[PDB]
This record gives structure tokens, sequence and C-alpha cells, in this order.
């Protein structure tokens, strides 16, 4: 399925495409339903768990618009995808402030069916403050 | 020469040992002189310029203390090291309250010299705020 840096990449920009929707139910076509993540001190077990926290976070923020890009992924003999990208955010209030930030997506996949199993997403969130006027 | 994830591994701590020192009179011993450094938006090029920049920033928080540890590192076909672990900053006006969270290092090294010559770190510095409160 996934054999080379180029195809690991164009998955994790299907996965992004996905989660950036927002649409919970198709959130299970890419990530296990065991899924272990951990984004900074937030981390969950099981997708249902997974969604259940990305709710939470954005009913905190409505009109919260995300997306996501990468420049640099590798895949490894152990089968690891690590992807080098950025994290852009805006908020429906002010949709003309952008907050960019690095990030690095670090992925396992089920042997199985080559849905996400492990996923460790790395970035600074000090800078989207920003959003705040 | 590193050739092993242990290897690799073990380098990384003592590069964060260096650096936790802040002791900047010893960074060359483990950063080239030309290293580009990536911390969230913090961006430079040059050791000299690495080493400015940490020093401003620690100007604004006076004594900070910091320490690292790993626990998942890789060694990649392209000379790549992942190091996945955890960075502990806390005050010393206050050295009992401790803020960690999880980090990853990308490193790449020096052919020559095996020093580091590209580092980027990937963490949430948000809840560092909390070493402010209390
Ligand atoms: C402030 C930032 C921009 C924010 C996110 C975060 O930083 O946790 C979340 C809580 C979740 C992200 C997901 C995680 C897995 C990020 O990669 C994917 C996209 C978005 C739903 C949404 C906005
Ligand atoms: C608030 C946080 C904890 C903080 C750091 C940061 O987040 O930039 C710096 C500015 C620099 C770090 C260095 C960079 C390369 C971090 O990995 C190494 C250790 C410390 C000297 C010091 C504390």
């Amino acid at each position: 399925e996934i054999q080379t840096p180029d195809q690991a990449e164009a998955f994790v920009a299907k996965v992004f495409d996905v989660l950036d929707s927002y649409d919970y139910t198709r959130f299970g076509e890419v990530l296990s339903t065991d899924l272990k993540y951990e984004g900074g001190l937030q981390k969950t077990s099981g997708l249902d768990n997974f969604i259940n926290d990305i709710k939470a976070s954005t009913q905190r923020m409505p009109g919260l618009q995300t997306s996501h890009s990468r420049y640099r992924t590798e895949l490894t003999a152990e089968g690891t995808i690590y992807s080098e990208g950025h994290s852009n955010a805006s908020l429906e209030s002010n949709p003309g402030k952008v907050v960019t930030v690095p990030m690095i997506g670090v992925f396992k996949l089920d042997s199985e069916d080559g849905k996400i199993k492990e996923m460790r997403i790395y970035k600074d969130r000090l800078p989207f403050l920003a959003l705040h006027q």
C-alpha cells in the first residue's frame, strides 16, 4: 500500500483533509478503532475518545477553521511516517487573521488495513493565542 | 560515529545535557557553526545566532531551569535522527512547580565532525505559561 515517502506524504495529506473537514463520521476511514493519539498534553485512546476530545475543543472555539501542508516526509524501515509541515488556523469571526506554525506528525499504521493506529502531532500552540484580538 | 538508534539516542541525551546547562561556551562541542535551528516560530542560522536567541529568551525568564528525557529514537537511512521524549521546565523561584510536555527533535549531523547541523524541536510551549501563575 504505502511503499514510498511520496505515498506516505499523500496519505498524510488525505488524513488531514478528513480531519480538517471536522466531519467526524468519516474519521474512521483513516484512524484505527484503538487509535493512540497525543497532541501535546492532549492524549486519547480509541477513536470515539479522539472524536469527543476534538468536539470539546471545537465547541470551545466556535468558528474555528484549520488546514495543513507538508514539505518533508520520511518513511522508515520500521514503518514509521515522520511528516514535517505547517498547521494553519483562523476564527470565522475574523477569517482574515491566519496563524501558521511548523508541525510534525508521527504516524504508525495498522498492518492489516493501513489505518493510523498511533498519531502524535507536535507543534507550538502558543502563537494561536494571537487569534484573540 | 552513530550507526544505531541507541547511539543516536545517547548522543541526543548528551546534546541536551549541554544545552540545558546554558553554558554557551560549550555549545560548539555539539552544534555546528552553521547550525540551522527551528523551534516553533524561533528560527536561527549560525551558532552565534542560536546562542543569542537563547540568551534573549532566557533574559525574559530569569531563574529558568530545564531538562529532557527520551523514550523513542529512530535513525533513518537518510541519516536523520528523530527522537521523541519530554521537555521539563521550572523556575528557580519555585523549583517544585515543574511543567513537562512531550517533544520531538529532528537532527541532521555533519558528516565531517558529527556535530548537529540541523536541529528542529517541536513541542507545545503553551503549558509553560503555568510557570508564571503561582
Ligand atoms: C489550535 C489548534 C489549531 C487546534 C487543534 C490542536 O492543536 O489540538 C484541534 C483541537 C484539533 C486538530 C486536530 C489535531 C489532531 C491536530 O493535528 C486535526 C485538525 C484539528 C481538528 C483543533 C484546533
Ligand atoms: C520555555 C522552553 C522550555 C524554553 C526553550 C524553547 O522552547 O525554545 C529555550 C528558549 C531554549 C531550549 C533550547 C531549545 C533548542 C529547546 O529545545 C534547548 C533547551 C533549552 C535551552 C529555553 C526554555
